[PDB]
RNA sequence: AUGAGGCUCACCCAUG
RNA sequence: AUGAGGCUCACCCAUG
RNA sequence: UGAGGCUCACCCA
RNA sequence: UGAGGCUCACCCA
């Protein structure tokens, strides 16, 4: 059993499909990678702790990058123009049993689904109106 | 037009799904809360701001209740025993474009899709292994 | 192969067995829980180290807890009466081979067997006599 | 009732079995040794007592030699080559009943049963994957 | 596409092969060791981390037994005569797409290739000359 | 004999293949360099040292250059875009006889054999899951 | 000596 | 390191 | 704690 | 800025 496992970030139907895999699990911070050059790559990042004596906490990032070439002095090398952060932070009282989780989790689903007005927004750099 | 509407955010089928509407738009932050009883309510609230002179960054905040009577005295009120808070922070650079937001979008819906391991993680009280 | 797999702690004859799975592999700290809220959860953590030069030592730690449903500022709250404590640690010479290493868990298993001494003073509430 | 009994800490079927038998009984804390040179027994210690106003515990010692290569009866130095060093601290409230109790044990038996992690890792000098 | 599994590594054309297989992933740093008792093992480790801004570095370590006049099991000391150390860091700078790392791993693969200098004079106790 | 030779050091089916030769004995360290600037060369280095009383260490060194043409001052100039860099060092006791030093060889060129864990990794630019 | 310490890589650091 | 030291249990204490 | 900031497991009030 | 905390558009280093 493990679920630090290599998994799709960007589903492209089958092809053109950003695919994340392990890369180092240190200090209780798991951590994904995309292949090919370190520096455009995608990543993600996972780790829970006891916040509180009620309360875990897990805090999870993401890194979306603008893949592009940089020319110096005609030498170029493989970059990221620029990067997108995402990053959040879930809290769940220790009270919360597995049916409440699952019910978070479709929450943070629900949240992101096509067509809803937050992810709708997001896609087409405008706010709400 | 408008996209500041009610939407569904947890989905249960058609039957028990718990649904979100507008309540208030204030200070740049728009809102919305599930009906009934504010104290047992679902809410979603969302803000976009020039962070800095590259930057606009989301502010995105979800609230789950774990819906419960609470008696005192003999007087008995709808609370919520306990509350689950989402609290996300997306940060796009102002280079990109609608297809470059597309792109961030599909990360992130990714990131939370069934079976992967942050989601599968977080619905069963567990942290990555 | 991988041995971080779930299994069962308590059998009750497949009907009201306690079986716990893997949760968290942060730090170095194996850890299993049971499915239930991390309150009343069941847990088994496990860690191996070179702690002297020719040595490794295991500690391994259980914990039972007595489910109760406490009534706190007037609201029911899933919770534990109190909690067991099983603290162990094993240390192995770096010289003992497999089949040495066999011989110690079947020391243990021996120890606890049904109806000898130890398990049977544990279960009734009374020292060696 | 008198538990304190020889029995059989490692079991080979009949044919290899050891069995461990009582030899000291002072300060209340029972000893169990099998019929080597106390070098190279094995050795069983337990004792029980009020840990806290609130607590009782066990505490319970295993001492397995190392018998690959084992010179029988010879000197073998240094004694922390040839020996590993059980040690369990089962602490358990004073409101634990009987059957509460047998409960905590078939949970220690399960933990130690043949084919689960913790048994099956340390039989093979490995440690959790 | 889970890499770590176990795998050959002293190839003897079948007979008297040395398979080292997957022992321990404690921290991310991943283990493989032959099956033998641990003071007589080859042992492998692995990880990953991004050493600076610029670079990220594997540490690979492996640990040869002596085997000459070795007694299967028994107690060898001290064990500095008995076990040679390996010690590899490879840094490898963010820009490096797969294709420059395969040619890292070519590089590394001829260095220690059968009738080269290196691995020559290293399986004779000689230098260069 | 001699071992102090030329060698490939990137196999290309005899063709693109990076050779190194000789190119330096000062100080006690063996150099090779490939027939480029001294500043887009692959270079090895390799020197054994008697450590201890009783041990005898190798360390060797390989830098593989990613070669570009940098126009510093309007003028155009070979130069390596970025190197990475292998570091290792073995630890050999001054008992290992022949056999035994042959069999420390095999072990690091299974290590890194096409189709294993750790050459797979590396050249996939990930870590080991 | 030891470090899953660092480098622009036969150098630097920490510890002991 | 060692403790038939302690806990609300991956923490605290004592000794050395 | 923050609709505080970042070159993103860092920094700030 | 933070794998800083919260009763969550607040507070903190």
């Amino acid at each position: 059993a493990s679920n630090f496992t290599q998994f799709v970030l960007v589903d492209n139907g089958g092809t053109g499909d950003v695919t994340v895999a392990p890369s180092n699990f240190a200090n209780g911070v798991a951590e994904w990678i995309s292949s090919n050059s370190r520096s455009q790559a995608y990543k993600v990042t996972c780790s829970v702790r006891q916040s509180s004596a009620q309360n875990r906490k897990y805090t999870i990032k993401v890194e979306v990058p603008k893949v592009a070439t940089q020319t110096v002095g005609g030498v170029e090398l493989p970059v990221a123009a620029w990067r997108s952060y995402l990053n959040m932070e879930l809290t769940i009282p220790i009270f919360a049993t597995n049916s409440d989780c699952e019910l978070i989790v479709k929450a943070m689903q629900g949240l992101l689904k096509d067509g809803n007005p937050i992810p709708s927004a997001i896609a087409a750099n405008s706010g709400i109106y």
